[PDB]
């Protein structure tokens, strides 16, 4: 129900081994850790959560773009790329969060489907 | 060896039934029709060409964004989104051309892999 | 030293009257309010800070995109857009944080000049 | 009535000294030269046309991104970036075509205002 895909605009490639952390806003307004993982060789991160676990809420997907760039030997501008959204509030949906990275820029889009 | 994927930034969905035309620059500097098709329900267009057919050259991928938006009842800014690039000049590669559409904007990226 | 510019990809216009908050990362890793305002008719927000006040560190620029889209009657995806970056004195002196908004997407870039 | 602004997503800067050609679509569907120039230190290209000369029709803005990246020693994907649009008198009067460049990607938006 939640997939993250990351691409590299410099190399024209998937962004591999990118760390991703997902948080969910708690009742006390803090960000509770929800799930995390690493993008694969395809730039995709599968298996973050389950339909059971992925309840309604406000979620933050933090993509650790700085660590990615530094590993390639590049000093980038941003610390991370964030995506903050309400999920599943009209029932379960499937979300893909895609991000396209450059050293001084990023872009993100959501693909939301109703199974 | 050549795949086109198109997403809708307004709807948060694949861009379905988007017409795509591919041209190749001829010896006389004109744009020769090469291949064409329509994106599927996934926003993907597969089967445009073959490794045999897809020789070195300068290719133009024209995504008919205006027709897409007009079909949804929207008057968009651009006539089409173009992607013009040299392909296969250091041997066969696999190219994905991805585009993300809004009524007054688009973005495109290439994912190039060496099989 | 810090300007924010916001554009609307749906209407093909500056994004006008958008609330923007800037935070600075504190020692305890919390986000402390630093500066804020609303974009002008040109989509720009000037006068956030001064050379004196804007020191090296980690900053977060939060753009209230959800209110923006609601006010235009358009259904949005994100709660807000965030841009988190380090200000570095060895690079150029003036930072422009630009954002391009769609309902289910946004893009941001930095234009850092002297 | 027509301005072009180009930014560099790799360096976080305006894209300076980039060649830009504008064409207008002719009756025979061919592309006729209309205006051209090079971006300034701010990444902007002003003075392309006048209100008088800029009539409704289909225009193509070609940005020579390949030369730009080559001059910086960076390997590029695209031959050029294109932006093809219709000028419509029922909409606002001033058009800004903005482009954000990376080696394997670009983004473009229109800012159309009165
Ligand atoms: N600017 C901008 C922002 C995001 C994107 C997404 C590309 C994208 C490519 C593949 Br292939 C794919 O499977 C998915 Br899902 C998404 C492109 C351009
Ligand atoms: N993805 C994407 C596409 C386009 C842009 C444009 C940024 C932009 C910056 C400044 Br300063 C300016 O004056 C104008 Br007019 C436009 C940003 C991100």
């Amino acid at each position: 129900p939640l997939m993250v895909k990351v691409l590299d605009a410099v190399r024209g490639s998937p962004a591999i081994n990118v760390a991703v952390h997902v948080f969910r806003k708690a009742a006390d307004d803090t960000w509770e850790p929800f799930a995390s993982g690493k993008t694969s060789e395809s730039g995709e991160l599968h298996g973050l959560t389950t339909e059971e676990e992925f309840v309604e809420g406000i979620y933050k997907v933090e993509i650790d773009t700085k660590s990615y760039w530094k590993a390639l030997g590049i000093s980038p501008f941003h610390e991370h790329a964030e995506v903050v959204f309400t999920a599943n509030d009209s029932g379960p949906r499937r979300y893909t969060i895609a991000a396209l990275l450059s050293p001084y820029s990023y872009s993100t889009t959501a693909v939301v489907t109703n199974p």
